[PDB]
């Protein structure tokens, strides 16, 4: 079996994207953050708090005929941007793109953080990580592609974000009219439950590849590119005025400047972060100070490829035996 669904900006600064999932019987249809950072698939449901929900899409399981209690089963989780949501568990049919998997567990959130209330676009998160991190409790619950996988024509998935326009997210095959060249593997650590991998190095603008092995993960659902402190002052160091503000809490710029390029390295091969999709617009509604889209990762303990760095790729995720990633030009 394969999937293929379209997955949309929520915003003109591309904050995050999202995708159309179906739930249960007959079909309720949310739009899911798809992230590859996280493995829990939960939804805002008739069940959250009323004052916490405000204009998303609910997920009501009394009125899907193949909704099931999951007994016992709570969940709760904390993302790195200090946002949280919880809740009970049901297990219920879910369809990506016409991808289904039966006995899905589907997180129903009793409580949500303040930041997901006020995201009106988005009714929940479809974790892509490993289900290692799964936090249902006290049985550990499987991802959707985990659960899809050995139904899938081949055991992968495909992330083709776009720039200020709709991607596809793919299922079970590479859809090879959607890259440039040849698409370059690269090893996968799962020790942190992440699709953690190296990079090879970057480059500034037009300047001289610096070889250096970057540690980091592919995460779809984090926003910005976070590196170490040395490769983000050596981009910033080449756009005048640009600075770190500790009140605005990162690099900013003048928005009447024109950014560089950004390459990093698969292996062998690279990537090209086009300037403008390192520009996240106004620090507030008028400004004329731009807010980065490439930032220090010191503070978190990771780095972090993001949107910024996977929307310039078609990016393949690999859940092979052995894992491994795939980045191509597009």
């Amino acid at each position: 079996s394969t999937g293929s669904a379209t997955t949309t900006p929520i915003d003109s600064l591309d904050d995050a994207y999202i995708t159309p999932v179906q739930i249960g019987t007959p079909a309720q249809t949310l739009n899911l953050d798809f992230d590859t950072g996280s493995s829990d698939l939960w939804v805002f449901s008739s069940e959250t708090t009323a004052s916490e929900v405000d204009g998303q899409t609910i997920y009501t399981p009394s009125k899907s005929t193949t909704a099931k209690l999951l007994s016992g089963a709570t969940w709760s989780i904390s993302y790195g941007d200090g946002s949280s949501s919880s809740g009970d568990v049901y297990t219920d049919t879910v369809s990506v793109g016409g991808l289904t998997v039966t006995g899905q567990a589907v997180e129903s959130a009793k409580k949500v953080s303040s930041s997901f209330t006020e995201d009106s676009t988005i009714d929940g998160l479809l974790g892509l990580a490993f289900s290692t991190l799964n936090t249902v409790s006290p049985t550990q619950q499987k991802t959707f592609f985990d659960n899809a996988k050995a139904s899938l024509d081949s055991p992968v998935f495909t992330a083709d974000l776009g720039y200020h326009a709709p991607g596809t997210y793919n299922f079970g095959f590479i859809d090879t009219t959607a890259y440039t060249g040849s698409i370059t593997y690269t090893a996968v650590s799962t020790k942190q439950g992440f699709w953690e991998w190296t990079s090879t190095g970057y480059a500034v603008g037009s300047g001289t590849f610096k070889s250096t092995s970057i540690d980091g993960i592919a995460d779809t659902g984090t926003t910005l590119l976070y590196l170490p402190a040395t490769v983000v002052s050596a981009y910033w160091a080449q756009v005048s005025g640009a600075k770190s503000s500790s009140s605005v809490g990162g690099y900013v710029f003048p928005c009447s400047a024109t950014l560089p390029s950004f390459t990093f390295g698969v292996g062998s091969a690279r990537i090209v972060i086009p300037g403008d999709y390192i520009d996240f617009g106004p620090i507030s509604t008028g400004s004329s100070s731009c807010f980065g889209g490439i930032q220090s990762s010191a503070g978190i303990g990771i780095n972090i490829f993001g949107d910024v760095a996977l929307k310039a790729a078609f990016v393949v995720f690999n859940g092979a035996t052995t894992p491994t990633l795939g980045f191509a030009s597009k």
